[PDB]
């Protein structure tokens, strides 16, 4: 019923382990009744600016995640969502679905029990949990390479797996870096070089897919692993990277290193933690990403229609 | 009347060309009933993860400048504000006061008119002209020092002045960079290294104050000038710098080179535009800033008990 010239889009921000999740509830434009990843492209091609003035400055910052609110094509599930971040669109988002679970059920929309979720990369099940946490049984994960030689410019040779688990990563576990919260602007210009690296070589995943996400392990005497995680954006993930321990699990469990059922405990840069877990499936492993989300604001963004930054600044 | 285990920090969030900041309308300690400055002094130092919460991830980010809403001393003023930033404490705020008495009229308590706020450098005079834009008379400012020789490690000779516009700024000419928005982390780089000059050269404002900001400026075929300006906690500012826009008229007055009541239009690094003007003074110059803010969201931050990065993660 508002009147004045400006555009109100209604967002709920949550954390995962300290990685952001910004989920629109409303305000963004019409995007047809497809599947979420259709509506994903049309979103992209035809109304990217909404991304933007949600994600970036100043409304936003570089390290943001956002999540679309969709109706879903199937009645049997709780939501549809799109993620997209500071450079473009994701294809699942591990520690965003968690945000989106425990923000409905904060919205009134669920409660504990099983809700499937439809993302443009296919439809995951989350359980929420009795305690409000989430666990995540994502789409099927797999490596498509092992042990690859890579000369990273500026730092020397390394070696690491290509991976999806609802993105593609490269993962390595011999990269020489240190990773600690307190040295990411070191790791932030290691993981950039790789990346330089993977596009100078043409290395590619499946079908050419670009690997714009690379994963950093470490020993940690607290828990299985600690990662430093860089994202399409050239933010880092605050988070274990849902999408990316589903990865490194396909990694593990064709190596032999993690049984069916085991539970590997993940942390993050930051010292956050996700527990993970898989089963064997057809082509792959189905890997389930369990973690905590907390609230932490609830607004509406204003968009003037006489304010040249309305859209973002870019 | 909420008794959920969360605080509430009620904001609303503006731009002033395109520079933000964060109004806290509610949700604060307590800091006592003395000047900005006592008010200023007790936040640091008791309640400082009031200033992370709002400033830093997950809920802020580094380029974000907060303004506390405050009773003032004078029942003759419109408000106290106290400014801080990812660092720590600004000591006046240009871009911030813009959007401060631009977002007062938004919540009905002040109409177009001449409008005190109290700050911990002293009293400065709003005028909200009719078309919502706001000039700011600020506190007096002056040169401190001329043409200062620093060697600027990775870099090479420059010529700096020093001055006070309601923080303290080193101001270059000569410092040879590319003045652009698709240029700024080679500015950001350099001006940092200005900084760690200043640093190892014991070079001070009066009486050994911080010099904690950095302005390059560069000639502009549209305006007066271009300026990149680095802040105390390394992000750049995307206004023309309402202080070190200040701090720049003293140094053109006391060169001679702009006269009392003449305008001078100062641009960004990303274009927007504040003209400035000044009067002569006792010891320096009072100066006028003009700009124009933007609202760009209305938010109750989210402070749960539980959440382990409730303060931000620092
Ligand atoms: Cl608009
Ligand atoms: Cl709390
Ligand atoms: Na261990
Ligand atoms: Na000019």
């Amino acid at each position: 019923y508002f009147q004045s010239m400006m555009k109100r889009i209604q967002i709920i921000d949550s954390h995962t382990g300290g990685e952001p999740t910004r989920l629109v509830v409303s305000g963004f434009p019409s995007l047809g009744s497809g599947t979420m990843a259709e509506r994903r492209d049309v979103l992209a091609r035809e109304y990217d600016r909404y991304r933007t003035a949600c994600i970036l400055e100043p409304r936003g910052s570089d390290v943001l995640v956002g999540a679309l609110l969709c109706e879903p094509v199937s009645p049997d599930a709780a939501a549809g969502v799109i993620f997209f971040n500071n450079s473009g669109y994701l294809g699942m988002c591990g520690h965003g679905t968690i945000g989106v679970v425990r923000t409905l059920h904060h919205m009134g929309r669920i409660g504990p029990g099983v809700h499937r979720i439809e993302t443009p990369v296919g439809t995951v099940e989350a359980t929420l949990h009795d305690d409000l946490s989430v666990s995540v049984r994502n789409v099927l994960a797999y490596r498509h390479a092992k042990d690859v030689a890579l000369d990273v410019p500026g730092y020397g040779p390394v070696r690491g797996d290509i991976a999806w688990g609802g993105n593609w990563f490269f993962l390595i576990s011999d990269h020489g870096q240190r990773v600690a919260g307190d040295n990411v602007a070191a790791l932030t210009a290691y993981a950039s070089a790789v990346r330089e690296g993977l596009e100078r070589a043409g290395i590619t995943g499946a079908n050419g897919g670009e690997i714009d996400h690379i994963e950093l392990f470490a020993d940690d005497p607290e828990h299985d692993s600690r990662s430093f995680v860089l994202c399409p954006g050239l933010a880092y993930d605050r988070s274990p990277c849902g999408t990316g321990t589903s990865a490194k699990l396909a990694c593990l469990a064709a190596d032999g290193k993690l049984a069916p059922g085991a539970v590997w405990r993940q942390a993050s840069v930051i010292g956050s933690v996700f527990h993970a877990s898989y089963v064997q499936a057809e082509g792959g492993i189905v890997p389930t990403i369990r973690g905590s989300a907390h609230l932490s604001a609830e607004a509406t963004l204003l968009i003037e229609d006489d304010d040249p930054f309305r859209w973002g600044i870019v």
